[PDB]
């Protein structure tokens, strides 16, 4: 296999014929493969075999196998902390191999543990921090992976942005300064532009861990302070001014449906029925309804032209096109007048869908936007069985329409359904329309409607709405299990959307990415992974060991026991 | 051994008895009786032949195993 | 019960339930439960031809039973 | 509430195996002749153009042959001392 004796003894890791060898001179060749004794005292973590070796000529402290792994990269994969420790201390150079792989990344995807504690805690961690290559779908930056493969090293790294310099707790000059420098790009690469190839989006290590479904890195003080950055940066001016547009025109039609009589129509001089009392107030409120509209008309045209043919894809915005439009047929006698009836008629629809949308807007919460998650799976799951609704109210809804014709709730067939659907809670009257007719003998088919009523509350309120909340129970339970991540993943998502958006210039002025912080002045299948890695190398020892035995008793003097 | 073609058969005679006047008369309140089993069954049943499918079937499942519970619950009924 | 009252406020205004505002918050928190009445709200105005906006208070009547008994009660209940 | 909780359970394997017993029950009253007209056994699909358990079981058999190693492994040292050269601690 090409291996010199420096190389067995260094593979075996003897460090003191290692040092005979070398005191005689061995040159450093390179066995098949091209590795040198580096690489074999390395990938074993024979420390003290590794130590002579780096005190000869640091000549071999630099050299590439056929990959072009260099002895840092063998003792990085092979987890060994006190050799890239000593590997580290000498100034070994670091480099990519041909799969574009540093030692960083090899220690990360092999989940060194101990390795990776032992790059961030040393010196130079910065600059193999920044030895990644792009453009590569292994391999990518170290603080992803490490979000990946390694949650509590990334933990141990935020420990080191959350320093405190000082010492006296609770006192007036005590600060904990929160740093923010590993948490993002430096912005250039989250726009497209012909100079930056990259196109990491923003927010990338919380975008990683919410994908990842790192929570215990999410709720980390330091990642914390950064989205409460971020929210006081652009976060909450920009939620703002959403809610702020939405409530000039969800305030005034409030004002202008509970201050007039629903039935008659009104002008912008009072109403109409000629009132024209406090007709500054319906003339305002009818303006700044107007005008809300068509602000709704321009967000939602600017929607569809930063958003083409997605845009068409979501079921929220055709519940703004029936705001915006009703709004101004509401208040449409700003100008032309119409008539009461279609005025009205259009003041419905829209004061019952600005409080209908007024619920999605708060979805972007923390303390009640996980209750419009759960309102929207169940309704979800409500509309995915809309069909055995519409053959058991039409199974129903029509017998009844046959057996109970002469009775004024069942009279049309488009009131048989109706009522069978109003009937669908509980509230089956059986008295006005089933006990009494049955005693006055105006009950057509007596033994039928009777058999129909039974079969009905058997199926409908007992058994189909007993199967609607044992679907919303376990759609609430699973929505549940996954709340502490779905709220953060919801406010992360929110900035990822925002800047994305933002102009870099804004994005440059808004960014602090370091904030001071005075306190005082103002779980069970990652042990059982541990345990297999733990197992994994020990019959990989006992192997190992096995072979070592085995050539005792081939190389052993026997001669007082041969028989 | 299988119940659901016994509302096959409920649903074809009652379908006939419902359109006897094709060619024999009968009397109106026996042919409405006859029609109101026929459309309340036909419905029940056509909920039967989209279990066939996959985006609504799973409710015809579950409907079938709450059915099939309470039914062997029905003599604690009964007494109360 | 913002969206359903007043809407409800402006469709049944003609009833003595929703006369004003604050009433018909006070209705539509009753009907909460499932005691939407149907009957003496719904129904018997629509065939005296006393329902203003008929197709409106039905689409109304259905948008509300849906959401409010069936789909925020059952939230509750699997929130407990 | 506990009846619909173990359907979706199995839901996502159910609607499947739905699937697969309505063609198993359709083509086993098919004439052959007709399944030999339909079947086309491979399709060319253009893109473009238009969890636990099972680890504790595999940790099992990895520890069974590990104790079936240091068992084969013990009988080498065993045979080690039953045939050593002793001459310099022979008490
Ligand atoms: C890793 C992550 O994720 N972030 C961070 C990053 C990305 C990209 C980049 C680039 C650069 C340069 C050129 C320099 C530096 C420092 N950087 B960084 F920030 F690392 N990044
Ligand atoms: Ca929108
Ligand atoms: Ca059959």
């Amino acid at each position: 296999h090409g291996m010199t004796p420096l190389h067995l003894a260094a593979k075996n890791g003897h460090d003191k014929v290692v040092q005979l060898l070398l005191k005689k001179g061995a040159l450093f060749l390179s066995d098949h493969n091209g590795w040198t004794a580096l690489h074999h005292a390395s990938m074993g973590g024979y420390t003290q075999t590794m130590k002579v070796i780096l005190d000869t000529n640091l000549k071999c402290t630099d050299r590439l196998d056929e990959d072009g792994n260099t002895a840092l990269h063998f003792a990085a994969r092979e987890g060994h902390a006190k050799a890239v420790a000593l590997l580290l201390s000498h100034n070994a150079d670091i480099v990519l191999n041909k799969q574009q792989a540093s030692f960083l990344h090899l220690a990360l995807h092999n989940k060194r543990k101990e390795v990776v504690l032992t790059i961030i805690r040393s010196k130079r961690w910065d600059e193999c921090l920044k030895i990644f290559s792009h453009n590569s779908p292994g391999n990518k930056c170290p603080i992803t992976e490490m979000i990946e493969y390694l949650p509590e090293c990334m933990k141990v790294l935020l420990d080191f942005c959350m320093l405190h310099s000082t010492e006296d707790k609770s006192c007036r000059d005590y600060y904990i300064e929160y740093n923010f420098k590993y948490l993002q790009c430096p912005l250039e690469f989250t726009k497209k532009t012909p100079t930056q190839d990259v196109i990491y989006e923003p927010l990338t290590a919380l975008n990683a861990m919410v994908q990842n479904n790192r929570i215990e890195l999410l709720n980390h003080p330091v990642c914390k302070e950064y989205l409460l950055m971020k929210w006081l940066a652009y976060g909450f001016r920009a939620h703002m001014m959403n809610l702020g547009s939405y409530c000039l025109g969800l305030i005034p039609m409030t004002i202008l449906v509970v201050n007039i009589k629903p039935g008659m129509a009104f002008n912008s001089t009072g109403i109409i029925n000629l009132d024209t009392t406090n007709s500054y107030l319906i003339k305002t409120c009818m303006i700044l309804v107007f005008l809300s509209s068509i602000f709704g008309y321009c967000k939602e045209a600017g929607q569809i032209f930063q958003q083409k043919r997605n845009y068409f894809m979501d079921i929220s915005n055709v519940l703004e096109w029936i705001i915006y439009t009703t709004g101004i047929i509401f208040v449409l006698p700003l100008f032309v007048e119409i008539p009461a009836h279609l005025q009205w008629q259009c003041g419905a629809i829209a004061v019952y869908f600005y409080w209908m949308n007024f619920l999605l807007y708060l979805q972007r919460f923390e303390n009640c936007g996980i209750f419009i998650v759960m309102l929207e799976v169940i309704l979800k799951t409500l509309l995915r069985s809309t069909v055995v609704f519409i053959f058991l109210l039409l199974a129903f809804g029509l017998s009844f329409y046959i057996l109970l014709n002469l009775q004024d709730p069942f009279s049309s067939p488009l009131l048989s359904i109706i009522q069978t659907f109003s009937m669908m809670l509980g509230d089956i009257n059986y008295r006005e329309s089933f006990l009494e007719p049955y005693l006055r003998n105006e009950l057509a088919h007596p033994v039928l409607s009777f058999a129909q009523l039974v079969s009905f509350t058997i199926f409908v309120p007992i058994v189909l709405m007993n199967l609607l909340i044992g679907l919303a129970v376990g759609d609430i339970a699973d929505v549940q299990k996954h709340a502490s991540l779905k709220r953060i993943a919801m406010q992360v998502e929110l900035h990822t959307s925002l800047e994305k958006k933002l102009p870099l210039w804004f994005l440059r002025k808004v960014d602090q990415k370091s904030t001071i912080v005075y306190p005082n002045k103002p779980s069970l299948e990652m042990e059982i992974l541990k345990q297999k890695y733990r197992l994994k190398d020990l019959t990989f020892l006992l192997e190992k060991q096995h072979e070592l035995i085995k050539l005792i008793i081939q190389k052993m003097e026997i001669i007082s026991e041969t028989e």
